[PDB]
């Protein structure tokens, strides 16, 4: 019932892609990303950190949006929300709505919308460069559902989508990764790598 953002990578003018760190897959990795895969797997409300990469600098006022779709077609046109239990447990922090499955942790100018024409549910941050001692900025997302939520999410993989957004909204560049939220990402992972490896 909502129309279809689009998934396809875009770097634009600015040659804006992602980057995850390497966390490995040890039975306690709280998120762990497999490039095989193009899929981050996370626990329940834990820190995602997506690194942000860009050849030249965009203008001040530029922004970040995430945004998460189902991945398969029958799902795509549904929106993603957190399940009847989640979106009731009272763990809102008065920024977020309690719908919204995706956070961005520790910024007080995150903005959460709810499009007025798709439904569907976003997260916005002033793009900011790097501190001191890096080379790119990096935005701390959380996942405030399991992948098996039942009357949510209902083991329907989903995808991110972040977009490089200028300050009137208008698309920059754009790139995407599958999400599965689950209780041990390490041995997730690994299974999945070694299955796509048979
Ligand atoms: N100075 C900067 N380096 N990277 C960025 C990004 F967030 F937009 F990617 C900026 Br703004
Ligand atoms: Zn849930």
């Amino acid at each position: 019932s909502s129309s279809v953002p689009s998934q396809k990578t875009y770097q634009g003018s600015y040659g804006f892609r992602l980057g995850f760190l390497h966390s490995g897959t040890a039975k306690s990795v709280t998120c762990t990303y497999s490039p095989a895969l193009n899929k981050l797997f996370c626990q329940l409300a834990k820190t995602c950190p997506v690194q942000l990469w860009v050849d030249s600098t965009p203008p001040p006022g530029t922004r970040v949006r995430a945004m998460a779709i189902y991945k398969q077609s029958q799902h795509m046109t549904e929106v993603v929300r957190r399940c009847p239990h989640h979106e009731r447990c009272s763990d809102s922090d008065g920024l977020a709505p309690p719908q919204h499955l995706i956070r961005v942790e520790g910024n007080l100018r995150a903005e959460y919308l709810d499009d007025r024409n798709t439904f569907r549910h976003s997260v916005v941050v002033p793009c900011e460069p790097p501190e001191v001692g890096s080379d790119c900025t990096t935005i701390h997302y959380n996942y405030m559902c399991y992948s098996s939520c039942m009357g949510g999410m209902n083991r329907r993989p989903i995808l991110t989508i972040i977009t490089l957004e200028d300050s009137s909204g208008n698309l920059l560049g754009r790139d995407s990764f599958e999400v599965r939220v689950c209780a041990c990402p390490g041995r997730d992972r690994r299974t999945e790598e070694e299955n796509l490896r048979k």
